[PDB]
């Protein structure tokens, strides 16, 4: 039999064939079997609060109306635009903000058809999908970005997904992003949505996304250690040099500000303490404590005599111990705890 | 009664259903029922003075032409190609600046009709909605968001838009807002249009929306608090150091300014004072005012004569408490008012 | 029985009713008188460095088509289903100063027909466009605009078609409808822009919003916190003029903050080469701030030698400099205000 | 004849005319003769290092199958949805990054034929052109953005196109850029494309655009201008006062390097030197110069003798007249060579 | 001869019978398509993003045998591309495409062209832009390779096969350059050959090499950042007991030398290795810090104004104008040497 018939008797004119009607409407729920390719992954973003992906996603069920004997082959690989012609599930991205398709150069579809009427049907996509994040342990957080395929006009008693037994969710060779580490783990669960419209089948997937910590040691964690750093030189320079002692406490704590502030540009505007801000607060109180160190001893030798000079010397004396030592302390603390 | 012959019958070919004539149209107004479930709920932008939501808009109305007997199905779930074969209302949102449909992986559209001709079609949409904001009181301010759903069409004696009576809106389960509170409290209405081409049917919901207020504490109040602070070191600074007070007395004044202008980068030009505007007004005039106290403490000790210089010894003793006593009286004041 | 609405619209301008949307009413007579109103909807996004702003409008076309005339029913209008409007002839306005147009079609085409006995047709479309609006910044920030809206013909020339404004009520205006940086004026300026190319003489009418920029958010983030800048300034006339890094120091940091100010607010704008009221107001600061700097140095200059007769005369310079710097700053006050607040 | 039948005649039904078939496509190329209306001009982007028009996009070319008798009339104004039955040719803009047309309130085509068979067809077009830019002398320079209309499947056998030869480029009336002026002359050449799918028309139009200078004056050129001479107050203060002349010094060359790199920051990455940096080079140099003239100061002046602190006080007064005449040689050499 | 109009009839029309769901030879082996790209630009090379954008002419050859034609003597006809919708054609589609579109201004940009053996030409124009992960670890001294993968999405290597022409696979527009990089001659030919849990499918590719143009980083990180070095030395001629001036000195540099720094790293993704712009600006802060610690040290030592300890201050001094600049001029020798040679 010619390809062209075939198609003919087997979806097209002659074929009775109603794409309105779903496989076995009469029966049971049309089981619908998922799996995703994830080509890329990226776009991370805290800001807008989402994540982008482009994916294969395949999808497989069975429509005894495309069952075929004609031919002796176990699967027959059709034409995209064929896709017209027969039922499909309506499985939407239900945390999607952004998706297309792809139709360079021509559509970016899959449809093959087996000889028992098996369909598998796969199409390229790219999902801005919606992540809500916890950033109260920025930049040592770990995030958890989901992805629900959920079905939109059908309930439960009539269509079902399910992801694939093997192999579910494949990830690209050597695919990597640059701010996070994607574990190989995902987890797979149910999302059955409840409306007023009724019971609807939604399956989800969950990446875990450890922050790379690297970037923040380098352009946070050790420009503030130098501001402290600096600060501290106060202690050698000579009391009497009022005007560079304050320069340098005025200096850092402003440094500290600006750095502080620059490093929250970056983020959305949560109104939770962070582990960056706890960071930031104890390096600024270290930085405005050794400024406050210099007033109370310029205050206290203020008469030029021996026994009050001698008592501003001290203070500066243990200064150079006691900071160090005590920012030294809040390191083990603070890095401990996370 | 196969399907595809009853959609033929009842809407197709062998129907005689023209969807450009309303149901009962020598009759009385269509009583359309709509609720929305809010699927997202973000993007509340102050500059752009607008907000976004993903929603899927419900409509429920009665077609007698498409009551059915052929089925002892209290409802019959169609497919939503067949959305066009059918008359449907031509519902708009009147405040919309961006809206668009979603046809991934196909058009999330959803019909179902009943056996006394009922209709209830559900859509979804990314809408971006216009919200003037009134922002008297930032960041202590609570705004009002509407949306506004209308005929455009349409007029008064022709179709009729109404609220559900049993939840009308629905909130996905934990959806939350990193800068706002959404209230439980919906405020549902009439926008009834008239324009020069008639009378038209609108509803509105308001939401509530209340700033939170923690992110302010720590980025803008806290910082605010550590500059007003530090200019008061000036006082236990020796009058005789000029250049270390008035260093101090200028960065504390441009740091206030500089934290004052960023705070301002992220709102929109509006010509009204703020709440946010109060507080570094005052802020300012407590820094300014210290770098002032200087200038009258080095000017009345010009001649370096004991009345001269014990009078001004008695500018900075009455400082070091006049100062934070003001400011504590200021936060007072301020916290209370708002 | 009357007749079935299917059937009418058949006979009107389907099949059966041998229309041609290709032809206009009264082709070879005279030109179709379109009469057009808007509705505005809002207004905003009015962008000084993009020079541009945008509105959400209800465009409302009327004019006569005899083919469209019924005597079928008695109602005087036919509120008809939009789908019709494909089939029936339409003026094929467009806007000529539109950098960006779109069509809304949420949850249906959001478009309006109606049809009158004698042929009449109302025609509502609803627009979101981006419309071009040069500017000239040379009073901003107490400048006020003047954003035009152009509706023409594109393919008719003015023997097949003119457009007119509505005689009453041709602009109408969203109730509460409020701009955060301007004030729209009331009073509309409609007028012709009747087009000449090489192509013909095309049809155009034109209307002209006025926006009167409001002046409370500049005194607030612009003027006053520059007054500072030159307040700070003079405290260096009551500060020892042995303090040289004090003073230095005062000097120096309110030039900078002053330049930064002055850079910071250039920041909002297109690159025009005139001067604009802003930068005169930051230059004469500027130069109130940096004077106070050159005062100093010749107060630190001229006392050199330690001297009574030299420190005398230095002293002299700041006593003089404590009176006539404010004083001198407010004359200038009053000349700039009165220039720009009055013409 | 009915206007119906006559269009049915001529391209439609009973015509028998095919688009597919170029006008004479057995003879010689078919000879377009283009214009265009520049409606607007903007967007002049050196960083992305393109710009945008809207135009109006004349072609003219003769198609003997639509010569008509059956009208007195020289010209028939048809309806631009007869322009999708008629061939028409496939010209394309080579150097386009985006293009669009324009569909409100319909589409902003123009269909006109002649007795002759004679076309004209007019399109509104908005278009972002790439302009590859030479910003050698920046912010002195003039750009050429050039416009290339191409075929992109007829080769030079098939179809030539050639401006017109009265007025090809028409400029809006009152037509203004802020930034640059555009040149009254257009300078129209041909771009002949040689692929290897063959040889094909294409004419080319440059517009010159000299960039306004007004602007950098005041914005650039003005304020450096003040950094130099705030530099020379150093040298009429007192040479023990070092914080105060160091101060200064620093802060004149750290001012003059943050307008240097401010001034960069509108600007695409290249590596070659433009006129701007040669100027905050020398500006820059004028300012450290400076410093490093308190430096020689101090360190001559080291013991406090008389013989010493003479040599120190002639670098200063020396310095009050050269670096002055020395800068205004430099202004004078630099003016005088752009 | 026959009319044009039949001719399209009988070929791929309504009276021919041709289905361009059907490949060709569809019982027998895969097509074999052959593609070249002429790019008529190239850029908006993101770093951030981390992808590239490029506008080309897409042409891909194959035999139809069922497109071949006797009626005219022409040895190829060149068709309106509307015809392209009547034929089978090949589902390319690039497979690290982020965006991607047609262009239609002012008709379809596209091509066809057959030939009297049915062989087909078929030229698309494209705006792609593609995903290039970079490795940052000399810049800005780097050189990137950035990709481009033609795949086919529906047909596996038993019915379609891809492989890049012969003869000058990639053109590139005459005249065509970067503002950041030089895009190397040399273009690397290779197979993408894909293996997914829906089979096996063919995929070629090709490599670019961008070679970062250094010239405008002399002029805007290392020569701004040699000065801010320069002008922190200007501390050993001051005099040391001007404390408020040389601390002034050192604080200033050091601060501008941190805003310099992040200044940078504002252009650029968040990676977390240590790239080559990295170590400089922190040497460059370690010489510029060291210079205010040499100061503490002066200050320090100095205290009791004593000679013996004003003498050993002012060597410290002495020893760090030669010292310092010797220093850094060494550092500079090793740091050009090892990243540009
Ligand atoms: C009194 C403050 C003075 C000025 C002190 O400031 C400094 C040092 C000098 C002064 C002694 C510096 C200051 C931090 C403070 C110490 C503060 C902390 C260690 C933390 O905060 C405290 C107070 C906070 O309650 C306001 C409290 O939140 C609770 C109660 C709240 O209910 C009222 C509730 O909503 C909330 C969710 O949970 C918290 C647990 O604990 C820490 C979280 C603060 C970080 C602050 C900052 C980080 O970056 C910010 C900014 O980018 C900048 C420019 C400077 C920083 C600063 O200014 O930091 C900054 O604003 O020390
Ligand atoms: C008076 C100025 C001098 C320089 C004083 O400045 C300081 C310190 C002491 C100086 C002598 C600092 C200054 C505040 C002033 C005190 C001012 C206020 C408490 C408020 O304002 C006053 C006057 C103002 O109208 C003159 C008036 O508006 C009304 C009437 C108008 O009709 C004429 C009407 O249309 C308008 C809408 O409502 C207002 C109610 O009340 C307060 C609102 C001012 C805030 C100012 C600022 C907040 O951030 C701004 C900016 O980010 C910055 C960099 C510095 C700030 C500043 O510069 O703050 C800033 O610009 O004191
Ligand atoms: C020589 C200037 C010295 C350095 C003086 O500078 C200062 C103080 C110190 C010196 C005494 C500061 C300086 C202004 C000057 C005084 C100048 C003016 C009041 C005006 O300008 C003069 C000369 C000018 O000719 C270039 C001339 O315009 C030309 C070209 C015009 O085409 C556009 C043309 O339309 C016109 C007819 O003709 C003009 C008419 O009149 C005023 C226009 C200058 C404003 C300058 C500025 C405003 O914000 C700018 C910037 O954001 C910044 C950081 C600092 C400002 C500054 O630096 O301001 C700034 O650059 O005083
Ligand atoms: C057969 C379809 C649908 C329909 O159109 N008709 C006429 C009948 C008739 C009798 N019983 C049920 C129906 C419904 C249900 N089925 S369906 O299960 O194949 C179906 C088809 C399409 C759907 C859908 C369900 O959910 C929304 O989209
Ligand atoms: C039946 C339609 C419409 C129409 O086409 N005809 C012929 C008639 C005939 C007699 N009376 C009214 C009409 C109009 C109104 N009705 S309708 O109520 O179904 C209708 C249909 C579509 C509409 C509309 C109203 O307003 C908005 O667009
Ligand atoms: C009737 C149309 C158009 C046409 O097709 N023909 C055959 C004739 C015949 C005789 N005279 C004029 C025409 C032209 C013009 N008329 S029209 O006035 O209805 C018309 C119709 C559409 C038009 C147009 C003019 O200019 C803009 O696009
Ligand atoms: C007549 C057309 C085109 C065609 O479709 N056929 C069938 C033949 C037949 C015989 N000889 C030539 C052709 C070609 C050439 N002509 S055409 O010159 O009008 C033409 C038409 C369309 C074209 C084109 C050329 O190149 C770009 O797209
Ligand atoms: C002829 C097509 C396709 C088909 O529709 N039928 C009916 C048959 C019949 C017998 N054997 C194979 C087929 C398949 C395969 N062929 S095809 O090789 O031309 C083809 C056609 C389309 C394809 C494809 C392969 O890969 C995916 O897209
Ligand atoms: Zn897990
Ligand atoms: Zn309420
Ligand atoms: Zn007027
Ligand atoms: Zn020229
Ligand atoms: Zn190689």
């Amino acid at each position: 039999m010619s390809p062209s018939d075939f198609l003919d008797k087997l979806m097209g004119r002659t074929s009775g064939y109603d794409a309105r009607i779903r496989p076995n409407f009469k029966g049971p729920p049309v089981q619908v079997t998922c799996n995703i390719f994830i080509n890329s992954f990226g776009s991370i973003a805290e800001t807008t609060m989402d994540y982008r992906v482009n994916i294969f996603l395949r999808q497989k069920w069975n429509d005894p109306r495309l069952a075929y004997s004609e031919y002796p082959d176990d699967s027959l690989d059709l034409d995209p635009s064929m896709l017209d012609s027969i039922w499909k599930p309506d499985l939407f991205f239900a945390n999607e903000k952004g998706a297309n398709f792809h139709e360079v150069t021509t559509d970016n579809k899959l449809l093959r058809i087996f000889k028992n009427g098996n369909v598998l049907y796969s199409i390229r996509l790219t999902l801005t999908l919606s992540c809500p994040m916890d950033l109260k342990n920025f930049p040592m957080d770990v995030q958890t970005c989901i992805m629900q395929l959920e079905s939109f006009g059908y309930t439960m008693n009539d269509l079902i997904f399910e992801w694939q037994d093997e192999a579910p969710v494949q990830v690209a060779e050597g695919l990597t992003l640059p701010q996070f580490l994607l574990k190989e783990e995902k987890d797979l669960r149910y999302c059955t949505k409840h409306y007023n419209t009724g019971k609807f089948t939604c399956i989800e997937v969950r990446f875990h996304l450890e922050r790379q910590m690297g970037y923040y040691l380098i352009q946070m964690y050790i420009p503030s250690l130098l501001i402290v750093i600096l600060s501290w030189v106060s202690f050698w320079i000579n009391m009497d040099a009022a005007p560079a002692r304050v320069a340098l406490g005025i200096t850092t704590v402003l440094t500290m500000t600006t750095q502080s502030s620059g490093s929250r540009a970056s983020l959305p505007k949560v109104s939770y303490v962070k582990a960056i801000d706890i960071w930031m607060a104890v390096c600024l109180l270290f930085v405005f404590s050794a400024l406050l160190e210099y007033a109370a001893v310029n205050f206290v030798s203020r008469a030029g005599t021996k026994v009050f000079i001698d008592r501003a010397k001290k203070i500066d004396t243990i200064s150079r111990a006691c900071f160090p030592l005590a920012f030294l302390i809040f390191n083990i603390f603070y890095w401990v705890i996370y």
